[PDB]
């Protein structure tokens, strides 16, 4: 299934994200969420680590691991993990163990490996694979999400992770595979703003055979994979 | 907010709306539905009243009320309420107090008055409107919904209901008005098979402005407006 949302606001649809980690932490079995950097997972930690966010949700439930993440030191300002818990996760009281950072300041390639190991491990699988309850997602202007990038992805890996490289700065990335995203029960891309409307619009328009973008390609293979817009984003379209 | 959902099956379709049927009867409180008539409702009906909805559902919370009924005799093969009660009500137990059906047997300007008069009494307003919390709606080939017509519906009616003549065939139906559809918590047009292929295609990709179909002019103004497609029926845009 395939579900599309435009929402008036950048402020809508983190409320919206917000709404549904509340209800997910209700359930009362482990959820596990893959989560992604950017303005947009900025804003929602933000709402997050408000009231009455902050102490509603049932934070002991919830487990977050990171779709990708940069191969720098959880303190650096391009660390993702780093990021999320400046934001949110020092703000919260929420086991430490339900935290599975990406370990950006150790040797890449054997940090793949004990990621893929550590989802392997900690999340109920289906044919050896993980299976996600929620993977939060971004679409880049170059059409990449996590860190698999046009040109660079390999579709067909076996492996639960990859270590990818930045097109243009050259840096690490340790990144889910399109195997994880594909095995997941919810994926969601998350583009707001008027400087995606034009990426919108082409894959919104375009059968994803003919680009080479990631997110227009990788879909959950029998769950439900969601695109949420703001109306700026959604402008060339809508 | 706008929600586009593309399902693989009709099953899968009417299995979100029953489990959305279901949720909404957990409240405690009324929920009022207005039900449209057709071959997706009709399936919807059938799985309604199968298990485990028709014992899980607490139906004594749901009250329902027509967007649209044919002038005729509830049993006569065209009553919208007729098939509802042959599929669905006369298989479960559910209060007669909370099926508001529309008395398509009584003179049709009458009827229209107290069918309005009913949903203002009991269902909670909004500047003098009643507030549905859902109405499900069909497309027709001709763009119209409910027994709102091209060429024939006035958007800036301030009644509540309308007499409606069918544009072929001159039959007498009452209608919801547009006005009643936009003040609605959640609509949801259902718009299942290879037959409204094009209509999807002209309506996804079209200004509402350019276009004379009713469902391409009407959305919830302050709430969720939905289009539930199956693949068949988006295969033009998907």
């Amino acid at each position: 299934m395939i579900n599309h949302k435009i929402f008036p606001t950048a402020d809508a649809v983190v409320k919206s994200l917000a709404d549904d980690m509340l209800a997910y932490s209700q359930q009362g079995q482990p959820v596990h969420i893959s989560l992604s950097g950017g303005s947009t997972p900025k804003m929602l930690f933000k709402l997050l680590a408000s009231q009455p966010y902050a102490n509603d949700i049932q934070w002991k439930n919830l487990h977050f691991w990171w779709g990708d993440e940069r191969c720098v030191a959880p303190d650096d300002a391009e660390s993702n993990y780093g990021e999320a818990n400046a934001l949110l996760f020092s703000k919260i009281n929420m086991p430490a163990q339900n935290i599975h950072r990406i370990l950006g300041e150790n040797e890449p390639q054997a940090e793949a490996e004990r990621f893929a190991q550590a989802m392997a491990h900690v999340i109920p699988t289906e044919n050896g694979t993980p299976v996600f309850d929620w993977i939060l997602l971004g679409v880049g202007a170059d059409g990449h999400t996590a860190s698999l990038f046009p040109g660079q992805t390999d579709y067909a890996d076996a492996n639960l992770s990859v270590v990818a490289s930045h097109p243009e700065s050259g840096q690490l990335r340790v990144s889910k595979t399109a195997k994880v995203l594909q095995a997941a029960k919810r994926i969601s891309y998350l583009v707001l703003g008027a400087g995606k409307a034009e990426i919108v619009e082409q894959i919104h328009t375009t059968p994803a055979e003919q680009l080479p973008y990631p997110a227009a390609k990788i879909h959950s293979t029998s769950g439900v994979t969601e695109w949420y817009l703001d109306s700026d984003a959604a402008a060339k379209i809508a």
